[PDB]
């Protein structure tokens, strides 16, 4: 059972701007996704401060980076609060309509794409390097769902029958053919140290066979 949705016009606009603007500093996508993960981990930690059973779905609060050269995928896994199906459909828990509005006025006021995170829509910077993005997520109050979009104005949502997650969010970046440098260990290490040195959760860079 696969449901296909149309992006709001403003989100489709943001997404094609990210895809079509000439902008060489693509590495900031990883900063933005790790920062998104850190925010989601902050949310579940805060909830657990008064209700410890909120961590029954997983006590470890961490971020994993998983490159797969055979699949040409970079996966960012976090054990944060996750997203409901409603969150997924509602622009993955963001206020993307007003955020895109503010982001695009800033761009004409001198800003560049690297500042996308200050407007709450940093997730969509994934399309700087990915031709397709799959988001697997599990929230304590909902089932496991899979969101997917290759841009083009639509996304799909289905119940995820894959590996049970426990709690959190998994962002699978199906990388563009010329963007495989972000599968290389030393390149990911460089980016994490440059942009994410003060993230308050363990970031584990998986290695490959
Ligand atoms: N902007 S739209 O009229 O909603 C639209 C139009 C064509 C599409 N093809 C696709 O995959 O998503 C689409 C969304």
């Amino acid at each position: 059972e696969v449901e296909t949705f149309a992006f709001q016009a403003e989100i489709a606009q943001l997404m094609s701007l990210i895809i079509n603007t000439f902008y060489s500093n693509k590495e900031i996508f990883l900063r933005e996704l790790i920062s998104n993960s850190s925010d989601a981990l902050d949310k579940i930690r805060y909830e657990s401060l008064t209700d410890p059973s909120k961590l029954d779905s997983g006590k470890e609060l961490h971020i994993n980076l998983i490159p797969n050269k055979q699949d040409r995928t970079l996966t960012i896994v976090d054990t944060g609060i996750g997203m409901t199906k409603a969150d997924l459909i509602n622009n993955l828990g963001t206020i993307a309509k007003s955020g895109t509005k503010a982001f695009m006025e800033a761009l004409q006021a001198g800003a560049d794409i690297s500042m996308i995170g200050q407007f709450g829509v940093g997730f969509y910077s994934a399309y700087l390097v990915a031709e397709k993005v799959t988001v697997i997520t599990k929230h304590n109050d909902d089932e496991q769902y899979a969101w997917e979009s290759s841009a083009g104005g639509s996304f799909t949502v289905r119940t995820d029958t894959g590996e049970p997650m426990g709690r959190g969010t998994k962002v699978i970046l199906h990388l563009k053919e010329d963007q495989t440098e972000y599968l290389e260990e030393r390149r990911i290490k460089e980016i994490v140290k440059k942009h994410s040195q003060f993230i308050g959760y363990p970031i584990t860079l998986f290695v490959e066979k």
